[PDB]
């Protein structure tokens, strides 16, 4: 051993002082304390020593420096600092979903189409399309919603049967291509 004690000497005088000592009076205490000639570099050693002390510029010093003991050691240093409390995912549960933006034109006829095609994994038929509609949403509403295939053709996948557009089949399509 030799360093390790240089090191465990400059924390046992700071500590025991526990009011730090200034860096051009640091060498004669030394002196006194320790009955050796204080090496310059050694000043070096103690500017960069995270666990024997801290040099400080309280206002006051001007134009030098306090030498506090050990005891600001390990501040935020901690290397496991994102497991120690580990917060939930947001900012705060007040927080939960900090993004933002808006939904796709989407009218109520849209609307009864979309979730209409949901409720069937048999997609629904060119005519219990207008059936379901009604009997599920109790009304009776426009040909102009119910009839205009194309527009079911917007809001579903239209397929046919028995030939080319001979008789219609629809799955849901459900356009929701906003992203903010």
């Amino acid at each position: 051993g030799h360093m390790d004690e240089v090191q465990n000497r400059i924390k046992e005088i700071l500590d025991k002082h526990n009011n730090g000592i200034w860096i051009s009076k640091l060498p004669h205490f030394y002196k006194e304390f320790y009955k050796e000639d204080l090496n310059q570099g050694v000043l070096q050693q103690f500017e960069h020593w995270p666990h024997i002390c801290t040099v400080e510029k309280p206002c006051g010093g001007g134009q030098d420096s306090l030498l506090y003991p050990a005891r600001r050691e390990q501040p935020l240093k901690s290397d496991q600092d994102p497991e120690k409390e580990l917060p939930p995912p947001p900012p705060a549960p007040k927080q939960e979903v900090p993004s933002q933006g808006s939904p796709a034109v989407m009218p109520d006829v849209k609307e009864k189409v979309a979730e209409l095609l949901g409720k069937y994994s048999s997609g629904l038929w060119a005519s219990a399309l207008p059936k379901a509609f009604e009997d599920m949403y109790k009304v009776k509403f426009p040909e102009d919603a119910l009839k205009n295939l194309a527009s079911l053709s917007d809001v579903c996948t239209i397929n046919y049967i028995s030939g080319n557009t001979q008789k219609a089949i629809l799955y849901a399509k459900l356009p929701l291509p906003t992203d903010k």
